[PDB]
Order: structure tokens, then C-alpha cells, then sequence
């Protein structure tokens, strides 16, 4: 949610900033609703003035021994219209709120203005994509060899876009997730958390997936119970820890890390696109003055995972036309994928500003004013575990089809140094 | 599903054995349907044959497993037999606190934030308690893979109906599952246990005799919409480290003893006193022939509480899955036997760790085997 006062009073300036995202604000409808509101409010004011006078004129008519029936009938009619005037103003405000819940965030001034994906800038890249002396295999060819990565058995259980891992590939996947959590808790100042993987609608509305992106979620419809949704990311559960709270300035920043499955009902082959995937999520609840510096740190934390695994990657600053709904500024990390001869997305790191904090009423008590003020929220993958496994399998492949274990993962691989 | 030959050749004995579970086998309806199929065959139309076949198959999928002759005969939980114990429950020199009071002290176990997010029967864990939960699950999976011969697996947590019918949750227990209704697609169900995904790896296959035993281990969330039940004891979501075995039918009752010892080892290494209960015929799970429950000591309750269920399913799930192996003696593809057991339910291990390891000041001492996973933390709070 944007600032309601800003959208209602400056719809033209808000529309112009939003147009950079390709989003066309319904300025004609905001102004029409605002014209209707002003018209009803002026009618209720004139009626309040008329009814109050008539209601007190009954007292005076009584003192004169006069008939009060014409006056009571006037007051009663006026009262009934004021009650409708309230219903009209409530239904106008109701329509305006429903509309404001579907508006994407305002891009920060520093975001490059672009109409599409081609206006995204490379910020920097790290490491050098390996030149192989043999024909590179993809992660599907590599992992299927001994049945350690099995899409057929997963299709037999659950249908398309699911995976089954066994033996050393399953251990390598767990090693990756354990390495990420241990790194963020030991070196990057994040507090570990275990969260529900099923949330009710209010949590998803707090982070921006609801009301607009319901069709992308798996829903559990329940009889006489509030429906449950499978989390698309631990961002939903972690960010909402602070909903409806006034935090002390001393408690900021709150930094959370969670390793959870992620469920989405939205080449893309093998493990690139899945209905379920593990992701180690980083979430920060910060002082608004520090959120853009916090984003730089958050991005460096996700990068550190790739540097430690020695995986060549690239950092992209997303343009205005290529951002997520609730983001003011995003950096995408893209890992080198040898079988594709390109870098592919492995993490998105965003500053949401006060957009999610507004929806969930997550606040802090400002020290200067003493007044409760909205916090800023940030989130970032550090990393999507299945995609890192794809990167590990492909970048560490040997000529015989075996896989070298990355150095930082050997303590988790129980003596295994080469897979197959 | 039960052997169709046994149901036909020995109806009275199969019915008398099932009656020890409190299940009344409808021999009359089964044999009346068999007579109708035989009469319709001698005349052959397709409508009446498919209706009789659909009726018979639906009945057949509703019959629980035959209890093994070594299973104590009883009507309820009070007839379950304690077969052994391990360890001495601790005598505390202060008033014992439950895991809820222990965990809630610094916000590290938070039922209120979880309720705000998801409603009742959910949990949120933070900092050293979340780290201890993760340490427990890592310990269990590292133990089973390194010492007990189990191959690790990452599985889907959403399955379609045939996998649940393969292990016995469907058709009879649909109400206990969280279903995802999918428009113009097969509905998905959240897994109640990794037993569903692990056991079904071998469905529709003829394995090699040399491939047996197949021993799988997985750490997964478990989702169910179903004595003291406070906090993490009962949840809609909980983590469980599951052990599954696909074995030669001749070895399955020795394999159950080995599976039960694997689960027990986690409790021994954590130094958590417990007891082993041989479930009676009237307290057994639908798909089981024989079950041992592990019940860990819970100081706040002054009693042992269930933390694991180890079962031999015989050929029951194999029949539903058509999971076979090529018999080296005969040459014929024969049904395999299947087994599963918790090693362990992670949330309930955490309850047991918090309570048994608590100290006078409300702090919790970290179990010895968990210290390598706790980043220097030896005392929680
Ligand atoms: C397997 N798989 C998918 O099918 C889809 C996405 N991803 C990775 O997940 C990362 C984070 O997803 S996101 O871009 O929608 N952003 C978030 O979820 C925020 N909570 C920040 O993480 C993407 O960068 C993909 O690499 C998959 O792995
Ligand atoms: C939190 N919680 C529950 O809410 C319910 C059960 N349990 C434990 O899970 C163990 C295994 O569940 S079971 O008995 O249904 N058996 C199986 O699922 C098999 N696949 C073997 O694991 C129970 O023993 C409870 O201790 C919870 O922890
Ligand atoms: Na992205
Ligand atoms: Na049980």
C-alpha cells in the first residue's frame, strides 16, 4: 500500500512515477470517487446544520405551545438521509481502499527508468565461467545417471514440476541449505526462525501477494474455517512476525533467516522451475533512514554464499519496468549455468520501503517525535537451494560425469569429495 | 489390501483375525458380489460388470491389515504391552515447567505469533530454540545415514491420491488430510508423513532380489488436520525424520526389530528415558500387521508420551502399489514387504529435550550430541 493521502491528493504525480513501471493509475476513478465524497460530505454538513437547528426548534415551539409534528417529521427525514449519507461515504472509502490494495510500489529515484528487461543494468560480476575441455551436460543428465535426481518418480507421485533426490545428491542439497543458514547466523547477524508453511489470508495481504496474486498460490479450502495457503516464500511468514506492533528503536534492525519449502502454482527444465523448492530467505525490519544501505548489505550477504561456493555470478539492478509488485528497488543475482552458456537468476534482493509495513501496521516508536512510525522491510534469497544445486552440479562436473564437492560443503558430505 | 486368495479360501479365519481389531468383515457382501461377477461373466453388460468391480474394489480398499499372530489381542490402548524401557526418568530438585513455559520465556517458542499468522495448532521458533530444532533433525538424519544403512531422500510434500492409496491413507482417511483443490487438474494433498512419498518410490516395479533391503530416510514437514496436547505435542504442521524399508518378505519381522532399535538409538544418544509398547490388535494403525510405539519421558506430565511409531505392513501396501521383486528361488515376481517408523517426530523430541534438560533458573542444558550443531551454545538462556 502507498500512502493513501498521497494517492488521494497527488494522483497525477503518483501516476507519473507508476507509469515508469508500465502501470496506468486510474486517476479518472480516484478523482470521480473524490468528487462523489466531497459532494456527499457537503450535503451531510448542510443537513447536519439544518437538522440540529430543527431539533432544537422543537424545544422552542413547545415553549410557545405550538404543533411539533411538522418539525419531528422534518428531523426524522433529515436523520434518515444523514444515515444514508454515512453509508454512501463508507461505500466510497471501501471502493477507494480496494483499489489502493492493487497498486504496485513507487520505484526509488535511483532505479534506472526502463520499459522492460533490456533496461536492467549489470552492476558487477564475480568469478570466471570455466572453459570445459569436454561437452558439458545439464543437471538433469548429470543427476539422472545413478537415479540420484529422479523427475519420473516425482511425476508418478505428484505430477509435473516436482523432484525426488536420493543419496549423495539429496545430501548435497541438504549440505547447501545447512551451509547457507550457518553462514547467515554466524557471520551476517540474522536470527534463525522455524515458521508455519501454511498461513491465513491476512499474512499474504501484509506482504502483497493478496489480494491481486491469489491465482499463483496453493489454497486449502476449509469448511467453516479460515482458508490456508501454502507459503510461496518464507518472506510471508518472517515479515509478518512484526505485524500490528510498535517496536522500540533499540530493537532495530530485526534480521531473520529461515530455510523452508516454497510452494507456487504459477529452459525451465528439471529443478529451475518447481511447484515446491527449498529457499534460505533473509528478511530485515529496519529504520526507514537506513533501508537503502541495508539493501546493499543484504545483496552482499546473498553474494557471499556464491563466492564461498566459488560459483561465477552477475549482479543486476532491475529497472522500473522489471520489478516485483511490492518493491522500490531490487538487485537480482544470476549464477553461471554452463549447459545454457548464460547467467540465470538464483536470488532477488529487495527494499520494499514502508509498503508491506503499511499493510501489516508494522511500526516503531520514532525517538525524535515519540510518534509511532512505519518501519521499512527488506527480503532476499540467500539462496534458492534447488537452483544452487543446479549450479553446483553443472559448474563442478568432471569429464566422466562425476561431480566434485565444493570445498565449503565437504564438512557436510561425510567424507564424500566426488559424487559418482 | 489383503490377499484376495485368503479372503476367498479362508473367509471365516480372515474375519475372526480382523475381529480382534474391532473390524467386522462383510463376507456376505464380498461373496454376493463374487457370485454376481461370476453370473455376469457366464452371460457375457459392461455397465453391470464395472459397477460390481467398482463396488468390490471399494470394499477391498476399506479392509485393515491382518495382525501378526504375535500381536497381543486387546480392545483398546489399556491392552498395549510394555516390552522394555531405557533410562531412568530424572528426579528434579525444583518445580518442573512444561515446554511452553520453558520456550516462551524469551520469545524463542512463540504460539501467539504463529496464531496471528496461521490460526491454532501452529508454532514459530526463533534463535537458539529454532537452532536446537534444526540440530535435532540434522542429528537424526546424519545418524541414520552414517550408522543405520539408510539412503537419504528429498521428496515432494504434495502428492496426488494414488500415492495415498498406495500406503493406505486413501480412500478411508481423506478427512485427516489437507487437500488442495485444483481446477481441471488432479488435486494435491499435503503429506501426512514422508512414509507416503518414500514407500511409493517402488510402486509399479519389479525390483532385483539384490536391491533388497531398500532403506530410505527423509526429513520433511508433516501435515495433518486431526491426553495433554499443549504446544508442540499436537500440530497441523510438524517435522519428522522418517525411516522406510522395502524388504524380502522372509526378513520383515527381524527388520521391524532393527527399525525399532534405529528409532530407539536417537533417544539413547540424546539420553532421553523412554519405553517401548507393543500395540494390541485394537489400537493398531489400519495398514499395520505389528507396531511398536516409543514413548519418551515427559517430566511435566509425570508419564511417558508417544514420540515414534514403528510398523511392519507386510505385503499390504505392496499389494496396493504393485511393488514386487524377482524371487531368486522361484523366478516369479512376488510382493515385497514394507515397514516405516519415526526416527523421530522432531517437534516432540524438542518438547522432551526442553523438559528433561531444564535447570532451576529455567535455562536448558544442550544435549551432548547436539553441541556440535549449536555454534558454541551449551546452555539455552
Ligand atoms: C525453483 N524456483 C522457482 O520455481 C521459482 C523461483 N525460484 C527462485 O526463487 C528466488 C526468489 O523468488 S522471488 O524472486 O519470487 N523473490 C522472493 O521470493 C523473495 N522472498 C526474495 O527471495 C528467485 O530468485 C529464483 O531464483 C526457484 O528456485
Ligand atoms: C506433533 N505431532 C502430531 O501432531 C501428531 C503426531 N506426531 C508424532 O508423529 C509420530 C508418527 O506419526 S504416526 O504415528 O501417524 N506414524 C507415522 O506417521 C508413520 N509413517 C511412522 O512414522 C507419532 O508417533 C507422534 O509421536 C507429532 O509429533
Ligand atoms: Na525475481
Ligand atoms: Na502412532
Amino acid at each position: 500500500m502507498l500512502d493513501p493521502k498521497l494517492v488521494r491528493t497527488q494522483p497525477q504525480e503518483v501516476a507519473a512515477r507508476l507509469a515508469t513501471r508500465g502501470f496506468q493509475l486510474d486517476v479518472a476513478r480516484i478523482e470521480a470517487l473524490e468528487e462523489q465524497r466531497k459532494s456527499v460530505q457537503t450535503r451531510t454538513e448542510q443537513l447536519q446544520a439544518e437538522r440540529n437547528a430543527r431539533s432544537k426548534a422543537i424545544g422552542q415551539a413547545k415553549q410557545r405551545g405550538e404543533d411539533i409534528a411538522p418539525l419531528l417529521a422534518d428531523v426524522d427525514r433529515m436523520g434518515s438521509e444523514l444515515e444514508e449519507g454515512k453509508r454512501q461515504l463508507d461505500a466510497i472509502q471501501g471502493e477507494l481502499d480496494a483499489m489502493l490494495l492493487g497498486i504496485p510500489n513507487l520505484p526509488h529515484e535511483s532505479v534506472p527508468v526502463g520499459a522492460d528487461e533490456d533496461a536492467n543494468v549489470e552492476v558487477r560480476r564475480w568469478g570466471t565461467p570455466k572453459t570445459f575441455d569436454f561437452e558439458v551436460k545439464d543437471h538433469v543428465a548429470l543427476g539422472e545417471r545413478h537415479g540420484w535426481l529422479d523427475f519420473e518418480t516425482a511425476a508418478k507421485l505428484s505430477g509435473a514440476r516436482f523432484a525426488l533426490m536420493r543419496g549423495p545428491i539429496a545430501r548435497l542439497h541438504r549440505a547447501l541449505a545447512q551451509f547457507m543458514i550457518n553462514l547467515h547466523t554466524a557471520e551476517h547477524g540474522y536470527e534463525e526462525a522455524y515458521t508455519p508453511y501454511l498461513v491465513q489470508a491476512p499474512a499474504l495481504q501484509g506482504t502483497g501477494q493478496l489480494p491481486k496474486f491469489e491465482e499463483d498460490l496453493f489454497k486449502i479450502g476449509r469448511d467453516g474455517e479460515a482458508d490456508l495457503y501454502l507459503i510461496p516464500t518464507a518472506e510471508v511468514s518472517l515479515t509478518n512476525i512484526v505485524s500490528g506492533q510498535i517496536l522500540d528503536a533499540k530493537q532495530l534492525p530485526l534480521k531473520f533467516v529461515a530455510h523452508t519449502p516454497c510452494f507456487r502454482s504459477e529452459d525451465t527444465r528439471g529443478m529451475i522451475r518447481q511447484h515446491q523448492f527449498d529457499k534460505v530467505e533473509m528478511v530485515q525490519i529496519v529504520d526507514p533512514a537506513t533501508s537503502y544501505e541495508a539493501l546493499e548489505g543484504l545483496t552482499a550477504n546473498a553474494e557471499r554464499v556464491l563466492q564461498l561456493l566459488e560459483l561465477p555470478y552477475r549482479v543486476l539492478a532491475l529497472c522500473t519496468g522489471d520489478m516485483g509488485f511490492g518493491s522500490t528497488k531490487t538487485y537480482d543475482l544470476e549464477v553461471w549455468v554452463p549447459s545454457q552458456d548464460k547467467y540465470r537468476e538464483i536470488s532477488s534482493c529487495s527494499n520494499c520501503g514502508d509498503f508491506q509495513a503499511r499493510r501489516m501496521q508494522a511500526r516503531y516508536r520514532n525517538p525524535e517525535t515519540g510518534k509511532p512510525e512505519l518501519v521499512h522491510t527488506l527480503n532476499g534469497s540467500g539462496l534458492a537451494v534447488g537452483r544452487t544445486l543446479v549450479a553446483v552440479l553443472e559448474n563442478y562436473q568432471q569429464a566422466d560425469g562425476s561431480i566434485r564437492v565444493p570445498e565449503v560443503l565437504k564438512p557436510y558430505m561425510a567424507g564424500i569429495e566426488v559424487i559418482g
